[PDB]
């Protein structure tokens, strides 16, 4: 019925109880480091590589070393058998698990050399990218790679009001929130973190203070596991650009949206239609969200392009419209189990200016804003696509020692790292994204949400 019933989990757990966690060092012959974990119902195996020199050359560095970090599915890890090789998901666990570890290996003493980190995860419980980075890092140290840190990690979020530790599966698929977090212990400093759900600000910083307490005893594991006043134009720090939101600039779509953000343009397009739901959620219509980032908008695009930067946009695009429960889906339902209502949201870039997450997420509210889903075609009276809350994604950077927002492309390559803070109108957090090589402090993550907050109150009542 509920997933706490006695203040006790489906699984029999306290609030900041860990489930089980083993390490297991050594265990492979052919990588030069490994290391085995299970953590709940997660086991992973991890393998790791190098340093070698960086294949193909194209790829290479000429001041520090490439973390290349792989993490893949096997096909019999999930509920349903999935077909094997990377997806979206994968690769941006394998970016943002790359870019972790890049803070913590020594990656300047190898010039010019590759660090390979295979992730392959056999059987998934929820939880699984920071199973595998607090495995990663045993791995690295079997291998002798050089490290300044030992990377560890913990997810924390709410379930039934209450803020609970390490979540499970059905904890994750149902509960509130869902906060992933990894840091350098010797100093605190974040090098990933993610965020889905809703939350206060309140609830937020507590889940970090549990999961900083966490990583403790599970850093402790990971041994043992060895053993055996302005900026450069006239912007305030918490000042966005101008902005011009077109609404039906593709008339022939269901909703669409002209964004430019300073030079960043971008428009956003809605196409609604009719398929088959979920067989998980019959009751629900669906999202999916797709962000081209065009050659046309940049000159170095179609280089790389990179694609991982794509998809991370994607995602964390998506994340907020969803989590922000802007939508509505259940309003979308036509045939209950048979027919919802399929909603595209696609936003084309075609030019590069900085901040693409936030320039997204306005295109985005905007563009499913011209709702006109047409409902006339099964059946019908065409009516307008609920929307029930107003997301605001505010993407920030450090500038040397204060933080600024709205990052022009220039402030965008200055300073490894960013950390993008999604909020409602209630207040409420609903998506956050820490990005790059960089670290945050906890108190760099404070401020991020506060302006967060306070930036998107301004923007939200301007436009």
């Amino acid at each position: 019925k509920l997933i706490n019933e006695d203040n006790l989990r489906l699984d029999g757990r306290s609030f900041n109880e860990l489930r089980p966690i083993k390490i297991q060092a050594g265990v492979l012959n052919r990588a030069d480091g490994s290391a085995y974990i299970e953590w709940g119902g997660n086991k992973i195996m991890v393998g790791v590589y190098g340093p070698k020199e960086a294949y193909p050359k194209h790829s290479q560095d000429i001041d520090h070393a490439i973390v290349k970090a792989r993490y893949n599915m096997a096909a019999f890890s999930v509920d349903e058998r999935k077909r094997p090789g990377p997806d979206r998901r994968t690769m941006e666990i394998s970016k943002v698990i790359s870019e972790a570890l890049s803070s913590s290996i020594m990656i300047e003493q190898f010039p010019r050399a590759e660090i390979d980190v295979y992730i392959e995860v056999l059987q998934a419980d929820a939880g699984t990218r920071i199973a595998g980075l607090t495995a990663a890092t045993v791995a690295l140290a079997d291998a002798g790679v050089p490290m300044r840190d030992m990377v560890v990690g913990c997810t924390a979020g709410k379930v039934d009001g209450h803020m609970v530790l390490d979540l499970s599966k059905e904890e994750d698929n149902y509960g509130e929130a869902d906060i992933p977090i990894a840091i350098m212990p010797k100093t605190g400093d974040i090098v990933l973190m993610q965020m889905d759900g809703d939350v206060t600000e309140d609830e937020l910083y507590q889940a970090m203070d549990m999961i900083f307490e966490a990583t403790k005893r599970i850093s402790q594991i990971q041994r043992e596991a060895l053993l055996n006043g302005k900026r450069i134009d006239g912007r305030l720090p918490d000042e966005f650009r101008e902005l011009t939101i077109i609404e039906n600039y593709i008339p022939r779509a269901n909703g669409s949206a002209y964004v430019a953000l300073g030079n960043t343009r971008v428009v956003a397009g809605v196409k609604i239609e009719a398929g088959e739901p979920f067989p998980d959620t019959p009751d629900q219509g669906v999202l999916t969200t797709n962000v081209e980032l065009l050659p046309i908008a940049f000159p170095s695009f179609e280089a790389g392009p990179p694609n991982d930067l794509a998809i991370e946009v994607s995602r964390v695009v998506d994340r907020g419209i969803r989590e922000s429960k802007m939508i509505s889906p259940e309003k979308l339902v036509i045939e209950q189990g048979k027919k919802v209502w399929i909603v595209f949201l696609d936003i084309n870039v075609l030019d590069y200016d900085g901040n693409l997450i936030d320039a997204s997420t306005i295109a985005a509210v905007a563009a499913l804003r011209n709702a006109v889903v047409p409902a006339s075609k099964e059946g019908g009276e065409d009516f307008k696509l609920p929307v029930s809350s107003t997301p605001i994604s505010v993407t920030m950077v450090k500038i040397g020692d204060t933080l600024v927002c709205d990052p022009s492309l220039e402030e965008d390559q200055i300073c490894g790292g960013r950390i993008t803070v999604t909020t409602t109108e209630d207040g409420h957090i609903r998506a956050m994204q820490k990005g790059e090589i960089g670290a945050f402090t906890v108190e760099d993550v404070k401020k991020a949400v506060k302006m967060s907050l306070e930036v998107g109150k301004k923007l939200r009542e301007k436009y």
